[PDB]
């Protein structure tokens, strides 16, 4: 029993966190196979980023101008591209401690583990979502570019997030790996209107079936609702609209609880209309959206990694 | 900029989790050099712990009756011994990716994180306070039994928890590395009783600091108080009294804030006596009381770890 907000073992990508500097400006890259991954703004200076032309300023840049550093030992780079707003730097070594990976542009909605580093190195793993307006909420200092974000299968890494920069908002915006911006944001120092966010609906839903199934039942209701009845109220509190995609995905938490999804949804509803009252569910005064559905199933299941 | 409930890295414990069977009874173990810690209960069955003697029962199990595995490799166990509630298994080889590391036995308040795990392998992490009643919130199924908290200091691992129980309340007990329990709490399937669990007091103001730090002013006041006023109102709300000792403490990050330890500890009275009026603060509607100072200047000052 209990519900934390979990993140997963981190162990295999710290194996490929490394230093990367150029010039002056030092941040994190990610070492997988012999490429070396990290922000493509590793080139600018501070002046350069009010309005950086990445083309031109890349092109003043040569291989041994690229500095890697795994731990104490130097990589050589044999190779230099930009892929979007992402570097890749070709090394003349192969990772020994590259997991097996793949690289995912993942959907909002959707969650994934970051380990923020610092000069190459881990200093912490928390739990993120992609906020439907594609920024996260993470904890994020100056040289903290590069760290990723990512999510295991058994023993499988995908890498979905790598983190660029801070807007002046406070939230934070990155790129998948290939290096495309999630959302509308560039990499310039510029303001940037990251858009009204909304509240993950069908992640509050999966929250109150992980407190059904702790124990946490208060706010159980005697009443139903339609789709459309829901969602004239998820309207009016800047909540997504719930679908028949969101409902059958919920379908197994549904059928473990006995508690239909309709149900549950008129339950989200009065809490939504009237509030907490000073109460609280799993230890939160707040309606949780940061667990998806699959994330409170494989809680509850206790699924392992390698 | 952000804030959020960071782990540690759990790379260097994830090299250390072996699974541990014993008859018919399966958890986790710690393999730290040639000695594999676990829980005592190994030996139990699910009736044996209505009312175990765990010396008459451990009489009956020899070297060959442990099974030692740590991924796809079974260590071989030649030597077998209880210190207070933890096996001590003697394994025939060193574990080759024991970090450095100590055994700690922390205090109430402080902080670490968990590393949970199922047969011997991780499946998340997460940051825990040791409650002042000795229990802690976590996140445990059946087969969790064994699972380490442990905290970093630059390549150095201090283990202070090991897993060993959920109480019936939901709460979790355990010990540190020598086999002691934290609390009063025995190894047994008996009803216990934790006691009165109390806010601790100067974490709450530790993350009132980050608070200002990242730019969420709204709850400070004009008002100050005295050491003795602040405490009237922490018996009032089962606070932890406030001492020149936790001050002391705070001395960095109300040099950083400018903002005087007796100022912020009037702003906090009156958040408990008027309650947070429908806001938030760091993203949360509740005071929260997880994070030390230690935690605080760590998370905004970016200190990394190997
Ligand atoms: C994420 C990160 O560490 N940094 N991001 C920027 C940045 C991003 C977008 C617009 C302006 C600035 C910082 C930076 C500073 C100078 C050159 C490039 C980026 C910041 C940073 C700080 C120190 C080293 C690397 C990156
Ligand atoms: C923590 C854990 O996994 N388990 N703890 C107990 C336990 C502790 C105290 C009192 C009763 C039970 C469970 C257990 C069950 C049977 C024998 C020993 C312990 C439980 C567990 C479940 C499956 C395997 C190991 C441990």
């Amino acid at each position: 029993s209990g519900f934390r907000k979990m993140a997963f073992p981190s162990g295999k990508v710290e194996g490929c966190m490394v230093q990367v500097t150029c010039g002056t400006t030092t941040l994190n890259g990610l070492w997988l196979d012999d490429v070396v991954y990290c922000p493509r703004h590793v080139i600018c200076t501070s002046e350069d980023m009010l309005n950086p032309n990445y083309e031109d300023l890349l092109i003043r840049k040569s291989n041994h101008n690229f500095l890697v550093q795994a731990g104490n030992v130097q990589l050589r780079v044999i190779g230099h591209s930009m892929q979007n707003c992402v570097l890749k730097l070709k090394v003349d070594t192969a990772n020994p401690k590259t997991p097996k990976y793949k690289f995912v542009r993942i959907q909002p909605g959707q969650t994934f583990s970051v380990l923020a580093c610092y000069n190459g190195s881990p200093s912490g793993v928390y739990q993120c979502a992609m906020r439907p307006n594609f920024t996260i909420k993470g904890s994020f200092l100056n040289g903290s570019c590069g760290s990723v974000g990512f999510n295991i299968d058994y023993d499988c890494v995908s890498f979905c997030y790598m983190h660029h920069m801070e807007l002046p908002t406070g939230v934070h915006a990155g790129t998948d790996l290939e290096g495309n911006f999630y959302g509308p944001f560039v990499d310039r120092q510029t303001a940037q209107a990251a858009g009204t966010d909304t509240t993950i609906t069908v992640n509050v839903l999966a929250w109150l079936y992980a407190a059904v199934i702790n124990g946490d039942r208060w706010f159980l209701n005697r009443f139903t609702t339609t789709l459309n009845d829901f969602n004239l109220v998820a309207m009016k509190y800047n909540y997504e609209p719930l679908t028949q995609d969101h409902v059958d995905i919920l379908g197994p938490l549904s059928a473990q609880t006995g508690i239909a999804v309709l149900d549950m949804c008129a339950s989200l509803k009065e809490l939504l209309q009237n509030g907490m009252n000073g109460r609280t569910i799993l230890g939160s005064a707040l309606l949780e959206d940061e667990f998806t559905p699959f994330d409170v199933v494989r809680q509850c299941s206790g699924v392992t990694f390698q």
